[PDB]
Order: C-alpha cells, then structure tokens, then sequence
C-alpha cells in the first residue's frame, strides 16, 4: 500500500515527497529547467533556485531578495571547497549525505556557510565520537 | 533521530524529502520563484513547472517539450473541473489527497488527464468499495 488515512482528514501518499525529489534530481542529471549556476571556484554546479532556497538558509536569503532572485550566476566564497558543495548539492536532491573522514570538515565548513543547520549539527556529533 | 545508515554507503535523512516539498509549497503560498499559471476554465492557479513535471505525465510531456517548456500560460481542456484540479495541485504539493464523496469523480477524471496513473488507481479503488 502507497497510502494511508493521516491524522487530518486526507488521504496520505508515503512515498510522495521521495518520488518528487526523485524526478527534481533526474531534471538536474538532464539539465531540465535548471536556472542558476553556482560557481564555487574553478566549478560549475546548475540547479534549480528553488530547491536551493527550500534547503539552506543563505540560498534562501538570496532568491527572496529583489535584486539577487534574477541572477543566473552565483559565485560562492573562493574559500569554499567544491567537493564539499558538491555533496552538500547531492544531499539536497537525494537526502543522502555522503560523510567521510577526508571530507567530513569541508562539508561541515559548507553548510555553515550555506546555513544548513541540521547537517552541521550532524558533522558535530560525527566529529565529537571520533574525539 | 533525523538520520540513519542507508542500505548504501551514505547517511540518509528519514523527513528530507518531505521538508523540501513543505519549503516548495510555502514558497507557492508566497507566489516566490512560480514559473507558470494554469488555467482551468474561469480559474488560475499559479505554480512552479519542475513540480509539475515532477507529479504529471502530461506536464512532464508540455515542459520537456522545445516549443511549449517556455509558455508562460497553459491552458486545460476547458472541461477540466477546477475543484480536481485545485485538489490534485495541493496534492502534488504536499502528498495529503483530499478525496471526498463529492468529488472522488471529477478528481478521477483529472488524475486520468494529468496522466497521475497512481491517483487514478486509488481513486478506482475507493469508487469499488461503495459499489
Ligand atoms: C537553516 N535551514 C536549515 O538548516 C535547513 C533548511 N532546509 C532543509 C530542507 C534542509 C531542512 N529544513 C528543516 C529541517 C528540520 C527538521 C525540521 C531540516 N532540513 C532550510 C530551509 C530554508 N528555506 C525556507 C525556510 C522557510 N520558508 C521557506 Cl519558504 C523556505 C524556502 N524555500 C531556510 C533555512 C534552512
Ligand atoms: C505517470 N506518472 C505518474 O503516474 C506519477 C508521476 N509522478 C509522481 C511523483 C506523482 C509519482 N511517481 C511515481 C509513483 C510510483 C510509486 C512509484 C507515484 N507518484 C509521474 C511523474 C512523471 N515525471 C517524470 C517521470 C520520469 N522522469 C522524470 Cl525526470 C519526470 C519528471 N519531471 C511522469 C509521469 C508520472
């Protein structure tokens, strides 16, 4: 069974959020409506705005602020590793987050910056058991 | 607990999915970032295409095309029901299906036209329960 009776009235489908978020990163593979950029030194990553901005505070920020929504380019900090942004961009379109002793401190530097809080938090604990 | 250790490799995220589409339909509450207006008869309903895309086998079709991915404007089969659609469109945005006695048939029908094979599976099955 897909469905079941939530606690409201409605119908609810289990897998739905999953299989939307799916296709959105099957449209990234194919570069379908993909409308901004992101350059992260030498690197190129094309998204989607809008699920940029539903998974991190400083993307967020930037395509609800008048002047910056209609940018096609967005240059990152020079400082950002782009290993870590690319994983933190995976993340953001699979909910699987590929954390590893050689990139766990990159990843963590990223979503800082990005404002993705519940994966700092993570990096943190995944750090202090190590310590 | 917001993670565990996935079949794979990776650390997954159990509610990702469903707080991207939450941010996905607060930002279609807010008119932030839509790309399109669907009309339905005398109505207009505002929305982003990926998220269509994502939901729909004919508005995956329309977006994937080279001359129809621009359009501004799409408009439905004027005997498109805009109640089924308006409860399809909240559908896709946040997995709760509102089916009710009332308009389990129009919402069918739309299902079947917006090619949501699943929808319309449920729909047969709920219609054959009270017959
Ligand atoms: C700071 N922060 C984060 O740590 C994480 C964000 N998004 C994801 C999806 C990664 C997320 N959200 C919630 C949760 C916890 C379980 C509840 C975990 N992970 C996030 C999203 C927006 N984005 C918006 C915020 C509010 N309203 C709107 Cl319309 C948007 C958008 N778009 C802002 C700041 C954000
Ligand atoms: C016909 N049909 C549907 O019944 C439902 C579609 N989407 C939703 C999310 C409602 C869905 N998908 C899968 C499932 C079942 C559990 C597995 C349930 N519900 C759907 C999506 C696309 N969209 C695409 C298809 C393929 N590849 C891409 Cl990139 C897209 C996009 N965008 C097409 C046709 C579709």
């Amino acid at each position: 069974n897909l469905y079941f009776q939530g606690a409201d009235s409605c119908i609810q489908f289990t897998r739905h959020a999953s299989d939307v978020l799916l296709n959105l990163n099957r449209l990234r593979s194919r570069d379908i409506l993909t409308d901004v950029v992101i350059v992260v030194s030498r690197e190129q990553f094309r998204a989607h705005k809008t699920v940029l901005m539903a998974c991190s505070g400083l993307f967020y920020s930037i395509f609800t602020d008048q002047l910056k929504c209609n940018l096609s380019v967005i240059n990152l900090d020079p400082e950002i590793n782009p290993e870590g942004f690319c994983i933190l961009l995976d993340f953001m379109y699979t909910s699987r987050l590929n954390l590893r002793e050689g990139n766990i401190m990159a990843v963590m530097a990223t979503a800082m910056y990005l404002q993705m809080e519940h994966v700092v938090d993570t990096c943190r604990k995944f750090i202090k058991a190590s310590e």
